[PDB]
RNA sequence: UUUAUCAUUGAACUAGUUCAUUGAAGUCAUUGAUGCAAACUCCUUGGUCACACACACGGCGCGGAAGGCGUG
């Protein structure tokens, strides 16, 4: 249940997981109470993602938008597994404090957004999605190694592209609006 | 393959870039638009005429359609 050996294992058996999908965009928002705790985890995460594929947009009125685009499948396998575990760790094992090491007996849950145009189990698409032009996907409770396999099998099917440049700015507009209403 | 508005103010920033606010207009589309090519399926039309299955040096069956030329 360590992310590096599991990420190499998915590197081996994924049948060409290296190349990046055209016009590929993934948006996961998350809220964290501790800014000092999350800023160092994300800072340690930007090391291998080279800041172009992954960008962090804060929203201040704590809410961060995690935008991951032009990504290879093996990259999203890494990042989403890091973040979704970091989100549970605060409640589960605050004494752990090892970012890439997932502590045992923690099941990964959460949700992420993709553009409404995508062309196609643990990861399921939801009916009745809020954000108008986007579609959110649930990741049911799963072990990390199971999550790598399910996600790696998910991004092999989806074939999508042709998105406007600033669309992320549209996502911010819609997502802030929906919660402003509630 | 290539594309997704302009202007003003503030913050950060190299010496152009990101975020927020104010104003103007704003064909829809990006599953679009441009180029390239194929396969398939379906519609309309015809004398689906007669004699003939006949080893030649490139005709001279009956009609219909469309012309050119000529005489009265």
């Amino acid at each position: 249940f360590d992310i590096w050996k599991n990420l190499d294992r998915i590197r081996s058996t994924k049948k060409n997981a290296g190349q990046f999908i055209k016009g590929s965009l993934l948006i996961l928002p998350m809220r964290t109470e501790d800014k000092q705790q999350f800023d160092e985890c994300m800072d340690e995460l930007h090391k291998y993602i080279s800041k172009d594929i992954l960008r962090c947009y804060p929203q201040k009125e704590m809410l961060f938008y995690i935008v991951l685009k032009d990504f290879n499948i093996l990259d999203s396998c890494f990042v989403l597994s890091v973040l979704l575990a970091f989100q549970k760790r605060l409640w589960m094992a605050p004494s752990e404090k090892s970012y890439f090491r997932v502590p045992k007996n923690i099941n990964l849950t959460g949700s992420f957004y993709l553009p409404k145009n995508i062309e196609t189990s643990s990861i399921v698409e939801v009916g009745f999605n809020v954000v108008p032009d986007f579609q959110q996907f649930q990741v049911k409770a799963c072990h990390v190694s199971k999550f790598m396999n399910e996600l790696s099998n998910f991004f092999s099917q989806v074939e999508f592209g042709k998105c406007e440049a600033n669309v992320i700015n549209y996502f911010k507009r819609e997502y802030n609006r929906t919660y402003s209403q509630i």
